[PDB]
C-alpha cells in the first residue's frame, strides 16, 4: 500500500552507503543473475515483469528523496542526496539502467545468465547495485514456477503412460491451495501466478488479480465449488449426510464439477453402510463429476484406498491404455503433498491399474511458502565495472572459468541448448546460435512484455 | 498495489461458494485461532494489527461487488451478490464481525486461544469464514516474532552469565539481513517488523516503513555502514587494504575472514592498521564471511584478543578493546547457542559477539512451524448456539471461547466465556476487543508490543 511507495527505501540499509565504496573514476557497472545450483538442474524463469511493473511504477521524486534522507539519517546510514537529486533533475527521475532477461517461461539449466543489469549513465553508475535487493527477490517466482513445472513433468509422464488424453488432463492436476499458508498477500499473488505458468487450477484469487494487472490476462485460471469440513460438521452428526446432499443440490449439474471433503473413515462407512445409497443415487442422477477429498490418513495410502472403494461403489471403464477410469467420481489429495509424495501416489495408483486421470493434487505451503533463496541458490553478482573508461572483469574465484565481464545468454539454433557467453561472442557465433536474452527495461520504460499465455507457451514446450 | 484493492477477492476461491453450505436457520458463527504445537512451546503474538489496517482499510463498495461478481463467475465460483450488496447498503460496507486478540507482544503457550472472530449480524453470519484466508496469514508475523524471541532468550541467558550489562547489550545482538531473501516486499515489511518486536538492529528498511505506518513508531530500528563482496576487492586485489581502509575515512562494519586477521597480525601492513584503528578510536565490527560458524567466531576473538587486548569484567569474562564480531552466516537457534557455548567456555563475554540472520529468519518459516490453525468452534442455528468440533478428545476445544490469565501467577489457559465471571477473583480475561463492525478498537504502538515481549521469559 501507500506506505511502501518509495523506491529509495526498497533496499537493504547498507546499500544506501554503497556508492562511496567504488574506486575513483568509476563510471559504469554490470551485474547478472543466475541459479548456482540447488534442488533442480533447471529453472523456469518468471516474475521479473511483475517486479518491475510494481517496484518501479513511477519516476523518483524530490519528495521521495526528502523522505529517504530523513529516515536514513535517523536510522544510521549515509544517503547520496546529491546523486538522487541529479537523477530527478537531469533524468526526469527515470532510473538509468538497462535490464535484459530470458523470455519468461523459458526453462534454463542452472549456472546460466538469466538476467543482466547495466548502468546507462556515467554519473549515476551506482544505481544497479542499489536495486539488488528488490531485483534478487525474483528468486521467489522463479523458484515457485520451477517447483510447479517440475511437478508438471512428473504428472505428464504418468498421464502419457496411463491416459487417453494426457495433455487435456494435465492442466487441471495440480491445484494451488496456498493462499492461507504463504507469508503475505503480495507473495500469494506473485507465487500464485508462478504456479499458473504451468496449470489452470487455483484457489488463490490474488494470482488472478496479478495476472490480470501485470501479464495482460483477464481470467488466468479456474476453480470449482468445494466444501469446508467444518461447515459440514456444523450440521451435526445426524444430518451429516444431508450436508453432502445439500452440496449436490447447490452445485451438482450435468457438466459441473464439485468437491466434497471427508475424513477417510467416513468414506469407508458410506461405501459399506446403507445410508450411502441415497448419496450414490443423487450423485449419478446429477450428471456432475464429484471430486472426493480425503482429509485424514496417510497421504499416499488413502488415495489408493479411495480409488478401490469408489471403484466398488461406482464402477469404471477401461481406457485405451488399459487403465481403469472411475465413473462419476474423482479424488483430490490436498494433504501432505510435495513433489515426493505426489510421485509416490502416482506410482502406487498406476501400479494398481488406475489411470492418472482419476487423481489430482492440492499443494499449499509446499508450493507457495516452503521455498527460499537457497532452493535454487539464487545470486545477483557484479561481473564488470568501468574505471577511467576501461572495462575490468570482476569476480571472486577464478574457477568453478568463472563468469566475468559483460555477459549474455546464447541458444544453439540446432539443439536449443543454452550457454552463457561474452557479448563479443554473439557476432562470431551468429550462424549457429542466437542471443537468448531480450531487452525488457531501459531508462524508465518497459520494452519487451509478455502475456501469461506467451509465458505458458515457453514453459509448456520445455521438457526434461 | 491498487490491483489487490478488493477485499472481496482476498480469499480462497471456494469461500465464494461457502455461505450456501451452512445448515438452514444458521444466524451466527464463532472461530478461534491457536498454535497446535510445532518447533516451540510458546508463541509471541504479533502482526494482526498490521493485517487489519492493510487488508480492511476501507468500506466495501458497489464497485468492489461488480468486480468480484464478474471475475468469480468467469473463474467458476458462485457469488453472494445480494449478501454483499446488503452489507454495502445496510451496514455502510463495514464488516459485521468482532475480533478479539491477546495484546500483541504477549507470549502464550501453544494449544491456547490467541484470537477469536465472531459474526455480529444474523443475515451476514458467514463473513468470518470468508476472512479465514487473510486472517490465518497472521501465522507469519507470529512465527517470525517467535523465532526472534526464542533467539533473544538464548542470548539473554549467556549475557546474564557473562556480561556486566545484560539488558543493555541484548537489544543489539540479532540483526535482520533478510530483505533480499524473503518472497516479497510485503513479507519483508511485516516479517522485518516481527523481528523488531525483540531487537533494535535491522537492515530491512521496509520494516521501518511498516512500523511507522501501522504501529505508530517513526524509526523502529537502526543500523551502521558496512563493506561488501562487490567493491572492496573490485578495487583490485593489490589494494584491498586501502579499499577496506577507504571507509575509515568517513561504529562501522568491515568484512574479513579469520585468516585475514592472522595475516594482518603477521605482516607490517597490519601493524600500522592496528595503530589506525586505535588512532581512529571507532569500534570496528568484523563480519567473517567463510568458515564454520562456531570455529571462526572463537578464532577471530582469540586473534583480536592478541591484536587489541581486553579488559576483564565484573563476572570474570574478557571484553575486547576496540573490536566486536558479528556472525551473519549459518545462524539458527542451534548454531547460535553453539557459538555462545564455545566463546564463553573460552573465557569471552557474550558482549563481544552479535549475530545476523537473513532468510533463516524471514523466509525459512511456514504455517506448519507452529502448526497454526483457524477453527470454527460454534454456530447459532434457529436461535440456539451449538458446539462445533471434529474429534471429541485431545477435552477438545469448542463453544464460544476466550483466553484467561491467572492473576497470581500470570499463567494462561483457554476457557468458555461462561467462566470469566465465575473465576473473576482469580483470573482476568486476557483477550481484548481489537476490531468490531469496521472500527479498530484496541491499538498498540511498537514500544508497547516490545514491552509485552520483553517481560515474558522462558
Ligand atoms: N478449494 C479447497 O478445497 C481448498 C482451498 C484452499 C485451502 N484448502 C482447501
Ligand atoms: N481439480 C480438482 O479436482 C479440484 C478439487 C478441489 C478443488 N479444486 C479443484
Amino acid at each position: 500500500m501507500h506506505y511502501l511507495d518509495n523506491l529509495l527505501l526498497n533496499t537493504d540499509s547498507y546499500k544506501a552507503s554503497h556508492w562511496l565504496q567504488y574506486p575513483p573514476g568509476t563510471d559504469a557497472s554490470f551485474f547478472y543473475v543466475e541459479s548456482r545450483g540447488g534442488v533442480y538442474d533447471q529453472t523456469a524463469f518468471f516474475g521479473l515483469q511483475s517486479i518491475l511493473k510494481e517496484a518501479i511504477n513511477r519516476p523518483v521524486t524530490h519528495a521521495d528523496i526528502d523522505d529517504a534522507k530523513a529516515l536514513l539519517a535517523a536510522h544510521g546510514e549515509p544517503f547520496n542526496e546529491a546523486g538522487w537529486r541529479d537523477i530527478v533533475d537531469r533524468l526526469g527521475g527515470q532510473l538509468p539502467i538497462r535490464i535484459r532477461a530470458v523470455p519468461e517461461g523459458c526453462v534454463v539449466p542452472t549456472h546460466n545468465v538469466l538476467m543482466t543489469i547495466e548502468s546507462t549513465d556515467a554519473k549515476a553508475f551506482w544505481v544497479p547495485s542499489y536495486l539488488e535487493t528488490l531485483l534478487l527477490r525474483v528468486w521467489y517466482p522463479v523458484t515457485v514456477a520451477t517447483v510447479s513445472w517440475q511437478v508438471k513433468q512428473i504428472v505428464r509422464d504418468f498421464l502419457q503412460r496411463t491416459s487417453d488424453d494426457p495433455e487435456g488432463q494435465l492442466p487441471f492436476k495440480l491445484h494451488d491451495f496456498g493462499a492461507r499458508g504463504v507469508s503475505s498477500l503480495g507473495s500469494a499473488a506473485l507465487g500464485g501466478a508462478a504456479h499458473l505458468v504451468n496449470f489452470l487450477g487455483t484457489d488463490t484469487l490474488s494470482a488472478l488479480l496479478l495476472a490480470r494487472a501485470h501479464y495482460h490476462t483477464p481470467v488466468a485460471g479456474y476453480s470449482i465449488p468445494a466444501a469446508e469440513h467444518s461447515t459440514i460438521t456444523s450440521w451435526g452428526r445426524e444430518r451429516e449426510v444431508d450436508a453432502y446432499r445439500n452440496m449436490l443440490t447447490q452445485f451438482a449439474r450435468p457438466g459441473a464439477i464439485v468437491a466434497v471433503v471427508s475424513d477417510s473413515y467416513d468414506i469407508y462407512r458410506a461405501i459399506r453402510e446403507h445410508w450411502g445409497t441415497t448419496l450414490r443415487e443423487e450423485i449419478i442422477a446429477s450428471g456432475a463429476t464429484v471430486v472426493i477429498r480425503p482429509d485424514s490418513g496417510d497421504p499416499v495410502d488413502v488415495v489408493e484406498q479411495c480409488l478401490l472403494l469408489l471403484d466398488e461403489a461406482f464402477g469404471h471403464q477401461v481406457n485405451g491404455k488399459g487403465y481403469k477410469v472411475l465413473n462419476h467420481v474423482r479424488v483430490i489429495q490436498g494433504d501432505g503433498i510435495n513433489p515426493q509424495s505426489l510421485r509416490a501416489i502416482l506410482e502406487r495408483i498406476t501400479a494398481a491399474g488406475y489411470a492418472a486421470d482419476n487423481v489430482a493434487f492440492g499443494m499449499g505451503g509446499a508450493l507457495l511458502q516452503k521455498v527460499d533463496r537457497d532452493t535454487q541458490k539464487f545470486a545477483l553478482k557484479c561481473s564488470a565495472v568501468r574505471v577511467d573508461g576501461a572495462w575490468i572483469d570482476v569476480y571472486k574465484d577464478p574457477i568453478t572459468q568463472s563468469k566475468r565481464g559483460r555477459l549474455t545468454l546464447l541458444r544453439d539454433r540446432a539443439t536449443g541448448q543454452y550457454r552463457s557467453a561474452l557479448l563479443d561472442e554473439v557476432a562470431t557465433h551468429a550462424g549457429d546460435s542466437d542471443d537468448a536474452l531480450v531487452t525488457v527495461w531501459e531508462n524508465g520504460q518497459m520494452l519487451r512484455e509478455w502475456t501469461l499465455e506467451q509465458v505458458r507457451a515457453h514453459a509448456d514446450a520445455a521438457r526434461l
